[PDB]
C-alpha cells in the first residue's frame, strides 16, 4: 500500500534532481522572501537560496546550545535525506549559525491545514477523506521505512500545495532535538492522546489519536474540547478553558465526537475509532487503511487542488 503511481514517482525524481544540485547550505546563500509563521521555539521563512534559485522554507529554531550539543541534532537530521515519500515534506538540509539551527525544506504553497481551516471555516468531509489517507500513509511510511513515530500530528503540521499534495512535517526524527528543545520550550499538547498526557505507554496509536482529534476540528471549524453545547451546533451546521483545565478534560472526559446527522456514518465511525481513549482498543494504521471511509475515499476522485485554490484564493 506504499506504492507510488506514475505521477508520484515522477514528482519524486524531479525533487531529488533539484536537490542534487544544492551544495552545502550556508546562511549567506539565503534571502528572506516572507515570514511563513512563528512558533514557541522558532520562526519559518519562505526564502530563496540564491545560488540554485530554489525557494524553500527556512525554519530557524533559535535554541541555544554549545556547538558540541547542536552538532548531534544536525547529525540525526541528516536522516531526513533518507525520508522520500509523497506524504512527507521534502528536506534540503540543516546547519547551525548565529546560535540557531536552520532546517530548510520544500516550500508548501497552500500552507498548513491550520490556515486552510481559518480561511475555509470548515473542511468538507470528502476533502478530509484525502487528508486522512495522506496522514495514514505518511505515518505508515515513517514507521515502515524508518521506525519513526511522528509524535506531533496536528493541523499546523499537515501542509498542502497547489498541486493537490498533502505532506507531514515536524516529526520526531532527532530525539536529541526533541530533548534539547522539548525542555525549555513547550509546543501545545492540546492534540496529545490521553495516554501521553497521563505519562503512560505510547506508540503510533498516539499519532492516530491526534489525527482523529484534528479531523473533528477541521470538520466542525473549531478545536473540539470541551464539547459544543447543542445550541452551539445549530449556529454551526443549521441544527473559557485554561490549558491545564483542558488537558485534564481530555484525560477525564469522554472523547470528542462529530455532531450526528451532518456527516456520513462511515466518517463518524472512522473518527470514533481514532478517538478511542484506550490505545489497545483504538484502531491502528493497518485497520484504518481498510476502513470503509478510507476505501470509499480512495475510489472517490476528489479534486483537492481545485477545492484548495478556490478556498484560499490560490
Ligand atoms: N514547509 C513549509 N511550507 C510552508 N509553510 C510552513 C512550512 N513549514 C512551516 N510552515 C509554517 O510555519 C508556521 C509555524 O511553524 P512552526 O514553527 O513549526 O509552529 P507550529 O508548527 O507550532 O505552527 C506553521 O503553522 C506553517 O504555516
Ligand atoms: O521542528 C520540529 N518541531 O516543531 C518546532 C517548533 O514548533 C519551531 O517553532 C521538530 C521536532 C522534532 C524533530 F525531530 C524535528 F526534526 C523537527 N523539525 C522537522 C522535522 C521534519 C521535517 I521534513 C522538518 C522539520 F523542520
Ligand atoms: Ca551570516
Ligand atoms: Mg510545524
Ligand atoms: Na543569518
Amino acid at each position: 500500500e506504499l506504492e507510488l503511481d506514475e505521477q508520484q514517482r515522477k514528482r519524486l525524481e524531479a525533487f531529488l534532481t533539484q536537490k542534487q544540485k544544492v551544495g552545502e547550505l550556508k546562511d549567506d546563500d539565503f534571502e528572506k522572501i516572507s515570514e511563513l509563521g512563528a512558533g514557541n521555539g522558532g520562526v519559518v521563512f519562505k526564502v530563496s537560496h540564491k545560488p540554485s534559485g530554489l525557494v524553500m522554507a527556512r525554519k530557524l529554531i533559535h535554541l541555544e546550545i554549545k556547538p558540541a550539543i547542536r552538532n548531534q541534532i544536525i547529525r540525526e537530521l541528516q536522516v531526513l535525506h533518507e525520508c522520500n515519500s509523497p506524504y512527507i515534506v521534502g528536506f534540503y538540509g540543516a546547519f547551525y549559525s548565529d546560535g540557531e539551527i536552520s532546517i530548510c525544506m520544500e516550500h508548501m504553497d497552500g500552507g498548513s491545514l491550520d490556515q486552510v481551516l481559518k480561511k475555509a471555516g470548515r473542511i468538507p468531509e470528502q476533502i478530509l477523506g484525502k487528508v486522512s489517507i495522506a496522514v495514514i500513509k505518511g505515518l505508515t511510511y515513517l514507521r515502515e521505512k524508518h521506525k519513526i513515530m511522528h509524535r506531533d500530528v496536528k493541523p499546523s503540521n499537515i501542509l498542502v500545495n497547489s498541486r493537490g499534495e498533502i505532506k507531514l512535517c515536524d516529526f520526531g526524527v532527532s530525539g536529541q532535538l526533541i530533548d534539547s528543545m522539548a525542555n525549555s520550550f513547550v509546543g501545545t499538547r492540546s492534540y496529545m492522546s490521553p495516554e501521553r498526557l497521563q505519562g503512560t505507554h505510547y506508540s503510533v496509536q498516539s499519532d492516530i489519536w491526534s489525527m482523529g482529534l484534528s479531523l473533528v476540528e477541521m470538520a466542525v471549524g473549531r478545536y473540539p474540547i470541551p464539547p459544543p453545547d447543542a445550541k452551539e451546533l445549530e449556529l454551526m451546521f443549521g441544527c473559557p478553558m485554561a490549558i491545564f483545565e483542558l488537558l485534564d478534560y481530555i484525560v477525564n472526559e469522554p472523547p470528542p465526537k462529530l455532531p450526528s446527522g451532518v456527516f456520513s456514518l462511515e466518517f463518524q465511525d472512522f473518527v470514533n475509532k481514532c478517538l478511542i481513549k484506550n490505545p489497545a482498543e483504538r484502531a491502528d494504521l493497518k485497520q484504518l487503511m481498510v476502513h470503509a471511509f478510507i476505501k470509499r475515499s480512495d475510489a472517490e476522485e476528489v479534486d483537492f487542488a481545485g477545492w484548495l485554490c478556490s478556498t484560499i484564493g490560490l
